[PDB]
Formats: structure tokens, sequence, C-alpha cells
């Protein structure tokens, strides 16, 4: 239960109910460390490079130098949270820019922001301005009270929603409570009751309600008191909490990172195993050894991986093919390169929700939107035979709607539940003949076009129902005194009743295969007396004979390039899926006519009280019982099409697909029906376009339509898994390649690899020396943005995980294994090892290691830019003038020698031909294409 009462501002002004203001960022300051360092320090890469941090408090673990274990773990943590507090921030400004539109306000005499808005506050909203909050209909401008709101993203609803104020209080101006009951997820049930002087309670119900993300019509203004606002709302109940995302990419990591200490500790006991067992502490050396091997990987794998997501964020928000996308998590830009299930939307998402009426067909034959002159030649000489069906077909449009105009200055416009009508009726005054004031309480329609203004007034109505799939009324005219029962409907029902035809089911079938809505159309020709012997009195008389005049086909409009973007996206083995709450037969319709369903192809249906389309209720109890078999029967499907879900068991089937299959899902959509399972997915999408953004708002990206997920996905999303795996490749190289160079020390002279690189050497290799052709490696791409279209199947390939595999991580290991081998054993061979020699023998190996990095780096590089091909150079000159004037006392040597450079000839090109060759015989055995 919720009492109001829109007079006593201070009562839920200061306090008792929730603020209007909406939460888009997750950390607040006073819990701002705390959870990110606990989210962060669960996984292996992270918590192990801490605690080799933290190893070197202990005096006995000292490595060496305190500026090269402490200053990059504070690097790592200023980068994370300057990461997530502009996050923070960006999340907080995004919704602020929405928190602040104005809406006037009865008792405050002046426009107040949104962030401002409270409960109980008497709100007059305009015809085209979107509904602060759970509004309640208390008065409406037009005399009859009824209103039209516009539910296109508080759910999917394609129609517009029947709304009319409280019929005792609408001519109320006077302060009254408000008593609804207490908040649930019910987005179909509104229950409450208004209350007056002396004790008159009265009811109210979903039919006088708007909620959330709403948008009214049908008037000009409405006096509507604010019931729910804030976390209470219908749409903010049905949204889940949202989670904190992990790419696929991270666990891999996590993964290799744990069998990477497994591998260095391992090496760390022979090491210390094969030097005898002696200096009496076996534990404090093995130790000793582990924090040596295991401090250039997995701390700079953190600022490797981080600085990488910003780039690849920033290189995503900065693109003109898909202007005005947004970043909002980014934490997740390389989940986008593996997605095999993808979950959309359809209003909104896919289309447009403005349906207009392409083609109408009579008489065999058929007009469309173009060459619409006929047909406007034909009415306008209302006031051979095909001039006369034309003309009475366009009439019937103009009269058997239900559509119930009002007026303003200039350009009238329409408003009817049924959207079809409205298309009907815009199509008729595209014509020529045009919809005017009609009654619909008494019996009146007013009609004009080029000609004289005509008249009609209907005599009874039939409503439209659901299961009844009928529309009709008889009619009869002012100027010719004639009776016309003027009768309309779904083909299927009429297909029988409607006369002794022979071409409808062909032309219906035709247009059906097409995605358009076809509606049969009928009329009967009658007089008085039979009309009042029908007014005596089932429906059998009332359906005795019609003839066709033809049948209307209403489109429903798609967004930009959806056809081609289901198409590429189908063809690069996502399984796309479409889940949306509106109504069954519109989501068969366009499905039909967005190439969802291809030619033939049959489809499957199943309603509870190949391809497939399942109703919400069915698909509900089907993953609350029988989880894995029927999801075991669906991931077959090409197709699974979902109509009339609560955001619910949108978000449900993207937890069970991404938890039986353990894959990934993307989720697009726009506005509340959505938000869940955007939260909810491994990868969450949002649309903006219209005066609802909230879904984009709690989302991971956005972009401004649908075919924009298609560069998102085929080319961003997959550049940056391709260049994330390339980089961590690159980094564990290295230091996998520093550690076998030291511990082959280990096994030629006994004294320690400790002693090998001592000093700045062993800091530059891990942070300055290297760190700059890494990210030279995360600014390129193998193919370039305008072939993400012709070539869809580079997608697939990715599905395996042979980039970061438990193979080709072994395969990383022993190239280590064989070239620090190399490089070591052939710097011994070359210098003579001894205890003076040790400088020379130093200098040969890490100038080895430097530049067979530096040579490797250039070695895995697809094209070539200017800003790679400057920062090889750029970082090979550093070491070359930071060898004598930084350290001048490690690694001194002539260095001026020719037997030097032919040793360093040798020692490279063993190391860099088994690559090379590899990658050359690939490429000659595994062209791409
Ligand atoms: F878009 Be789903 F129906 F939540
Ligand atoms: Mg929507």
């Amino acid at each position: 239960e919720r009492e109001i009462h829109p007079d006593t501002t201070p009562v839920y002004d200061r306090n008792r109910y929730v603020s209007n203001e909406l939460s888009n960022a997750k950390y607040n300051a006073v819990t701002f460390v705390p959870t990110l360092l606990y989210e962060q320090f669960k996984f292996f890469y992270n918590l192990y490079f801490l605690v080799v941090a933290l190893s070197q408090a202990v005096p006995a673990l000292r490595i060496g130098y305190l500026s090269s274990y402490i200053v990059p773990l504070a690097f790592v943590l200023t980068v994370t949270m300057a990461k997530e507090a502009i996050d923070d921030i960006q999340r907080r400004r995004r919704d602020r820019e929405s928190n602040n539109e104005l809406y006037h306000v009865i008792t405050r005499n002046r426009s107040i922001p949104s962030k401002d808005l409270k409960v109980g506050d008497l709100i007059k909203v305009h015809k085209g301005d979107r509904i602060p909050a759970d509004l309640v209909l208390l008065q409406s401008s037009e005399p009859s009270g009824e209103s039209f709101i516009k539910t296109d993203q508080l759910d999917g609803e394609t129609d517009w929603k029947l709304r009319v104020a409280c019929p005792l209080t609408q001519n109320l101006i006077n302060r009254i409570s408000i008593t609804a009951s207490a908040p649930e997820k019910s987005i179909h049930k509104f229950l409450g009751k208004v209350t007056y002087k002396d004790s008159t309670s009265n009811p109210l119900s979903v039919d006088n309600t708007l909620w959330a993300n709403t948008v009214l019509a049908s008037s000009g203004f409405c006096i509507a008191c604010v019931v729910y606002t804030g976390r209470d709302t219908r749409q903010a109940m049905n949204t889940t909490t949202a989670k904190v995302k992990t790419g696929l990419l991270e666990l891999e990591i996590n993964s290799i990172s744990k069998i990477l200490c497994a591998c260095v500790f391992a090496l760390s006991i022979l090491l210390v195993a094969f030097a005898g067992f002696h200096n009496d502490d076996w534990y404090i050396d093995i130790l000793r050894y582990l924090i040596l091997f295991s401090t250039i990987i997995p701390v700079s794998l953190r600022v490797n991986l981080d600085l990488a997501k910003s780039v690849y964020a920033h290189q995503i928000e900065h693109d003109k093919t898909i202007p005005e996308t947004i970043v909002r998590t980014s934490t997740i830009p390389e989940d986008l390169g593996r997605i095999e299930y993808l979950l959309s939307d359809k209003t909104g998402t896919l289309t447009q929700n403005d349906m207009q009426l392409k083609k109408i067909h009579l008489g065999t034959v058929s007009y469309t939107s173009e060459t619409l002159d006929i047909v406007s030649d034909y009415v306008q000489s209302l006031v051979k035979d095909m001039s006369f069906r034309v003309r009475d077909m366009i009439l019937t449009l103009a009269i058997c709607h239900n559509v119930t105009p009002t007026f303003e200055d200039d350009e009238l416009t329409y408003q009817a539940a049924s959207p079809d009508e409205i298309a009907i009726v815009k199509f008729t005054e595209s014509v020529g003949l045009s919809l005017f004031k009609r009654d619909r309480h008494s019996i009146s329609l007013l009609h004009e076009h080029s000609g004289k203004t005509l008249n009609y007034e209907i005599l009874q109505v039939f409503p439209f129902n659901s299961d009844s799939k009928r529309m009709g009324i008889i009619v009869r005219d002012e100027q010719l005194d004639e009776y016309w029962f003027m009768q309309k409907g779904a083909d299927t029902v009429m297909s029988k009743i409607v006369e002794s035809n022979d071409w409808l089911e062909e032309e219906t079938g035709n247009m059906a295969r097409e995605g358009l809505r076809t509606l049969v159309i009928g009329r009967k020709k009658l007089n008085k007396k039979i009309y009042e012997q029908f007014q005596k009195e089932i429906t059998k008389y009332l359906e005795h004979d019609l003839e066709l005049l033809g049948l209307t086909g209403v489109e429903d409009k798609l967004q930009k390039d959806v056809k081609s973007s289901i198409e590429l996206l189908r063809n690069a083995g996502i399984k796309i899926w479409m889940l949306t709450g509106d109504k069954v037969e519109t989501a068969r319709c366009v499905s039909i006519s967005a190439k969802l369903i291809s030619r033939g192809q049959y489809v499957h249906t199943i309603t509870k009280v190949a391809c497939l389309l399942i109703d919400g209720e069915s698909l509900g109890m089907f993953l609350k019982h029988y989880e894995q078999e029927f999801f075991d029967v669906v991931v077959h499907l090409p197709t699974v099409i979902a109509c009339r879900c609560t955001p619910q068991q949108k978000a449900d089937v993207a937890l069970v697909i991404r938890k039986m299959t353990g894959k990934r899902v993307c989720c697009i959509g726009d506005g509340g029906n959505d938000v869940s399972m955007i939260q909810c997915a491994d990868v969450g999408v949002g649309i903006v376009g219209k005066e609802g953004k909230q879904a984009s708002l709690a989302a991971d990206f956005s972009i401004t339509q649908f075919c924009h997920l298609t560069e998102l996905l085929l080319w961003h999303g997959r550049n940056s898994y391709k260049r994330s795996a390339k980089l961590a490749q690159f980094v564990m190289h290295r230091g996998l390649i520093i550690a076998i160079c030291q511990a082959v020390y280990s096994i030629c002279s006994l004294f320690e690899p400790i002693a090998l690189y001592q000093g700045w050497l062993m800091v530059g290799y891990a942070t300055c020396y290297t760190m700059a052709p890494v990210f030279s490696l995360t600014l390129d791409h193998d193919i370039e943005e305008s072939l993400t279209k012709i070539y869809p199947e580079l997608y697939k390939e990715l599905t395996e995980g042979k980039s970061l595999s438990y193979k080709t991580f072994f395969v990383w290991v022993l190239l280590s294994l064989f070239q620090g081998s190399v490089i070591q054993l052939f710097s011994q061979a070359f210098t003579s090892l001894l205890d003076t020699d040790f400088t020379r023998m130093v200098a040969i190996s890490f100038t080895a290691l430097v530049v067979n990095e530096l040579i490797m780096v250039a070695l895995e590089i697809y094209t070539w830019n200017k800003t790679m091909l400057v920062t090889e150079i750029a970082t090979l000159l550093f070491y070359i003038v930071s060898v004598p004037f930084l350290g001048d006392y490690f690694d001194l040597g002539y260095m001026t020698t020719v037997n030097y450079y032919a040793g360093l000839l040798v020692i490279l090109l063993i190391s860099i031909f088994p690559v090379w060759t590899a990658k050359a015989i690939y490429r000659r055995l595994h062209p791409p294409s």
C-alpha cells in the first residue's frame, strides 16, 4: 500500500519516499577501495604479482631494487583506480544529463528538473514529452478522457495503449489523495484507489495509469500525479542488480598464468636441486628464485592489458563509421570478438515502430506506395468497374477503422490503439481523402478531399477482439442514404466466409511471405428493414456473405540495414535469436520481413496455457522445469524467436545460454524491456535515438541503431581479442626467455642466476626496453574496416580458442626454452665463461634478448603503420644510447668488434629462423582469405 497526498509537500519532499534520481555508477566514494580491490584480487594473475611485490618486504627475499617491485604495483593500482573512477564519473554524468529534464508542476508553478521531481506532484505532461515517472491519469484534455500512451520502451509492444482518466475525478482544481498498492514486478497489472471527500472510494486499474519510460499521446496535456518514483517503479523493479563483468580472455590469461607459475616453480626447484641443496636454506632459495623468475611477466601483463583495454575503448568510441558510440564498461572490449549467441529485441532494435501501408491489392491488380496518382485520381471522382472498386476500397479504408482524430492549428494527427489503422488513414489522406472529426459516442464521421466535404454516420460498431481478429461497422452515407456493412479482419478468418473468390489465397500467401500483416477487406450492401431486423436482437446473422473488394498490405518498417546485418551476423556463426515482449503475429511478420526466416524453412510454434517461435509463458515454464532437454533441442535450430516475454525471461535465456554452453552472449536492445538481459549478458549493447535511452544508460556499450552492431562485433571486437592475445603472447614470451637465459646460466655455472642480471639491467628489461613494441602490436589489425562485410567467416575462426589455448601456451614455452637456451649457451660459447668475462657475456646476452624481442615484434606485424615502425626504432635507439650513458658499470665491453657482431648475428639468426620458417610454412599451407 502507498497513500499519497498531493498537498502535503514536506512529508514527501524531505523523506518517506525514494528520490527520483537514478544511479548508474556502481562504486561510491566510501566503498571505492574495498570493492575494487576485492574484485581485482580474486584472480590468480593479479594476486600472484601482488604476492611477489609483498615478498620483498621480507629482507631475506630481497632480489634487488625496491624501485622495481613496489613502483609497478603502485602503477597498476593507480591505473585501475583511474579507469574505474573515470567510468564512475562518466556514468554519473550520463545519468544526470537525463535527470535534468524539465516538467511542469501545478503546485510548484515553475518547471523543475526530473531529478528534483518527487512523489505526488501534479505534472502536466504534453503530447511529445517522455513520461517522468509512474504517473496516474486524473484529468485529460479530451472530453471523453481517453489517452493513448506509447509503450514502445516500457515493454516491447508496438501498439498504443488505451488509457482513460478516472471518470469520477476528471471533471475536477481540487486536491485528491491517491492510494496505490505496494510495488511489484507486474508490468501489466496495476491496483489502487482514488480517495475523495465524504468517503467516496474509487477503483483504479491498469486502464488509468502511465509508467516510467512511456510516452503520452492523444491529448495536448493531462494532469497526472506521480505515484511510484525512483527504484520503486515498475520499470526499475524489472531490472536486476548489475554484476561485475570479466572477459573470457581474462579467464584464459588466468589459467595460462596459473600453469606459468607452476612452470617457473618447477624450474626453480630443478635449479636448486641441481645446485646441490647447499647454503642450508633450500626453501629460502626456491622462494628467491621463484620471485626472480615471476616478477617480469605477472606485472607487465597487467599494465599491458589495462592500457590496451583503454586503447580499445578510445578506438571504439572515436570511429567515424560508428558515430556517437559510447563505451561504458572498458573492462570488456575484447568479449565482442568471441560472440556465438546474440539475443536481439524487435521494436526500436530492429523495427522503427512506424508502420506504413505499403501495398493495396484489389481485383487481381495491386497498387503500392509508388504510383499513388492512379488511386488519387480515382478517389477525387467519388463525388470502368475497377474505378468504382478502388473508390469503394478507399471509402472502406476511411470508414472501417477505429481512429479518433484530434485537431490542432494544422497537420492533423491520428490516434488509435491499433496503429495499423493509423497507417491506413495516413494512406487514405496520402491518396487524397482525409479523415476528419469523428464522434464515436454519437454517430458522425467527417471526411473531405480535393472535392467536397463528405459525411458518414455509423449505425453500430463491433469492437476489435484478440481471439476474433475482426473489425466491422455498419455505416450509412448522408448524401446517398445507402446502408453499407463495412467490415475487415484477418485472412484466415475470412477466406471461408467473404465470397466464392479464387485469387484471394495466392495473393494472401504472396504478401504474407513478404512479412506484411495482411488484412482482407469486405463490404455488404444493405437496406433499412434488414437493419432494424438485426437491431431487434447471435453472430451468425451479422455475417452471411460479403463482397471481396481486395486486401491491405501493411508493412512494419525495419531500421537501417537489418537485412544485411542479420545475414552477415548469421554468416559469422552467431546464432541470432529474437526475444521481445510484443505480440506474436507481428513478431512472425517482422522475422519473415527481416529474412530472419528464409524461403521455405518451416517454422514451429509453441503456446502453453526448421525454426522456432515460442510464447513467453511456454519459454518461462520450460526454463523453469525442462532446462537441459529443451536447451539441447534449441541449440541446433538456426533461430529461436520468443514473444510476450517479461525482461526476466530474456535475462534468464541469456543466463541459460552462457551457463549450459559456457559461451558468450550478446544482448542488444533499447528501453527498459531489455535492461536486465543487457546486464545479465556477457556483453550488453544499448540503442539510443528516441525519448528513452535507459537501456543504453545501463549497458556496457551504446550504438545509435542496429546496423552498427556489425562493425562493433565483427571488426572492433575481433581485432580487440586478437590484439590482446598477441599482446599476452609477447609479454609472456619475453618473461620466459629471460627466465630461461637465467636458468641456463644457473645450470652452466653453479653460483646463482640472480647474479646474472643485477641492478639496472633487469629493471630496464622489465619496464623500459620492452613496454613500447607490445603496444605497437596493440595498434595493428589484419583486415581493414571496409572488408568486415565481404568476409564474415573470419569471425568463425576464433571460436575454438586457438589464440590462447594450452597447446599454444606450451608452444610459447617450448619456443622460449629453445630461444633462451640458444642465447645463453651461445653467449657462453662465444665469451669463454669465467669471472672476468662475466661483463662481456651478460652484455651479449642482454643485447641478444633485446634484439630478439625487437625482431619478434616485427615478425608478427600484419600491416605496417607509422605508429609501429617508429616505436620499434625509438626503443632500439633508446637501448643504444642507454647502454653507455646510463649504466656505465654493468655489462661493459669493447663492443666495436667484428667478431662480436658476427656472433650477435649468428645468435640472433638461430633464434629467429625457426619462427620465421614456421610462419612461412603455415602461410604457404594455410593461406588467408
Ligand atoms: F526484450 Be526482452 F523481451 F526483455
Ligand atoms: Mg524495447
